[PDB]
């Protein structure tokens, strides 16, 4: 794990130098496409991506996991809705199968510990069936958080070589707002209460319970917030973790990921609290309207493009991103030039 | 035209609410979707969309012309960008023709005038060669305006009958951010300096100019905010003119219409003034980084769904945000049902 870590390549500023001057040469005044010229120009220094903004195939990888905390009662779903979607993921019915189907991208689905048999048809990374209850202690050990993300890693770079480009990352697993708000807290330092959300349509009544769970959770398991493993490790959970080594393995791969929601914020600050040379690499898609979303940006220091009020998870707002993403490359490659007006 | 804006429909409570209960009986929890749930209902009620969100063709109309206090010097491009600029739209290389062929959706190039020669391919309903200067004196005639609106109107009604379900609005005309500016000043009734702003590019030093232009646009021709058509034909120009007449013609077809940029919101306000029946039709795209977005923005109670800082007008917003619209389809028709989980 060093190893790929040490071996996470920087931005090719040379390529991005060139990009700039291109887009500023565009058949229209410097800089009016505002961000989508910071996308291009972001794009092209991926070296993946050999030194200009494009996008080839595109994956969206679906981690899913129970979590022991669900017996906390801070989800309103009964356990077995993981299991279920999940399967449902695999008949292409579910919010983010059809929002990458219209964005033309694969969604891949990983179990990596939902608490149910096998499901067919699911990819099989499973560590355990659900992870430990963070309100009495670790959600798992370090070692099963540093496999898990070494393994999530090389299978996301391996895509890598059959063509895919771009990626999105989502999650499923009834209560992981839980151990997500966890997580967000003790990167943040910031309260539960201002980061503790609805999840799932969760009850007002029931928000003190899940703000005291939360609390519980920090103050049994002492993670430290300097050691990004230490922190997913005892507070989060294998989706979650799933998800960092996604973004790790894109970053090493030098290729962009593109961030879902508010569980997602909550890998982000781990990834980047892990390996800071992994920040380059991610693209925000929307503003969670989960509670802690704001706090969450802001640690990350980073503005969605879209703000549809979505909450549902999946990976849906990664895929609702990823038009953008293609209409940078499709602005860059494609408009006419200037010098073809002063 | 009393009989057009007489016979807008309202929209269709029926189809509506049975809309609202197939979305909540979706594979999500209730509400999860956010705004794109909402977007899917208020499709769902335009009458020219079959009771059920759908997206057929797609066309961007771009409203072209020049403006006669282009010689105030609020403007740094030379007149003839406007003609350069139109007869690219005609070869594909602008921003909003590669935008909107990312998308799908045909561009219409509408000369409603430019000052030039016509040019071959461009829509010709051009009114006169630019319109007045609005620091001395009105932009056109009501008789012209009115007319304008009206042949607008038909232009695009008579789209529908050929497939199109989704329109998109545009323009091209070099200094028009100062009539739009000025029109937003009157409807919402903020002070010049606070709606002011760099349009293409404007140097810093050039602002206090073109505030003064804007200045002396309303005192010398004393628009009345109540009627938005004296207030167009006063200080606003052709091509906002054309844009509010697209508004009008969808609205009057039953169908939607995305809203572009801060010139768009300037012709938005117009039309909801002239008929309020238009609102619900209306569908915001992105935040323009122009200094009066959020103002006008708050008077038409409009939450764009892309922040992009995008500045560069010709309906290249519009054309960003129909995969928007097309996701909210494909989630309303292609997801499962929860009945197939309580
Ligand atoms: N039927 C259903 N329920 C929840 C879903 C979902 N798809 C995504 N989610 C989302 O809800 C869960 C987090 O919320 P909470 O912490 O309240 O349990 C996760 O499964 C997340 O993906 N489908
Ligand atoms: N080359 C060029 N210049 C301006 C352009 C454009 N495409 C769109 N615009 C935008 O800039 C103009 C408004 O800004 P101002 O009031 O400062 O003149 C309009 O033409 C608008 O469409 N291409
Ligand atoms: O922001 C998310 O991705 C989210 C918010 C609430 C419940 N599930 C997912
Ligand atoms: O918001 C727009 O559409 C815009 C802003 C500045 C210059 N041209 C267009």
């Amino acid at each position: 794990l060093h190893a790929l870590l040490r071996d996470i390549p920087a931005p090719d500023a040379e390529a991005m130098a060139r990009t700039q001057q291109h887009i500023d040469g565009l058949l229209k005044p410097p800089g009016s496409l505002g961000r989508l010229e910071t996308l291009a120009v972001q794009l092209a220094g991926m070296p993946g991506l050999n030194g200009t903004p494009q996008v080839g195939e595109k994956a969206v990888l679906v981690m899913c996991a129970d979590h022991g905390v669900w017996d906390e009662g801070v989800a309103v779903s009964p356990k077995i809705v993981t299991a279920i979607q999940a399967a449902n993921m695999t008949r292409g019915t579910t919010g983010v199968c059809v929002l990458a189907a219209q964005a033309g991208a694969k969604v891949h689905v990983i179990d990596v510990g939902i608490d149910a048999e096998p499901i067919p048809g699911v990819v099989n990374m499973r560590v355990a069936r659900g992870c430990g209850n963070i309100a009495v202690g670790p959600a798992m050990s370090r070692l099963q958080a540093e496999a898990l993300l070494l393994e999530v890693s090389r299978y996301t770079c391996d895509l890598a070589q059959r063509g895919v480009t771009l990626f999105g990352v989502g999650e499923l697993g009834m209560a992981n707002t839980t151990p997500a708000a966890a997580m967000v807290s003790v990167f943040t330092g910031s309260d539960a209460k201002e980061v503790v959300g609805i999840g799932a349509n969760l009850p007002p009544s029931r928000i003190d319970n899940k703000v005291d769970v939360v609390r519980r959770a920090i103050a049994i398991n002492q993670p430290n917030p300097r050691d990004g493993i230490d922190v997913l490790s005892k507070v989060g959970g294998f989706d979650l973790v799933g998800m960092t080594g996604v973004m790790l393995g894109a970053a090493r791969c030098g290729l962009p990921v593109l961030l879902d929601g508010f569980l997602s914020y909550s890998a982000a600050l781990a990834a980047c609290q892990i390996a800071p040379a992994v920040r380059p690499y991610l693209i925000p898609s929307h503003f969670s309207a989960e509670k802690g979303a704001r706090i969450a940006l802001a640690h990350l220091s980073m503005e969605p493009y879209l703000h549809m009020a979505m909450r549902l998870g999946e990976g849906s707002g990664a895929a609702l991103a990823m038009p953008i993403v293609e209409a940078a490359c499709a602005m860059f490659h494609n408009m006419g030039e200037l010098a073809a007006i002063v």
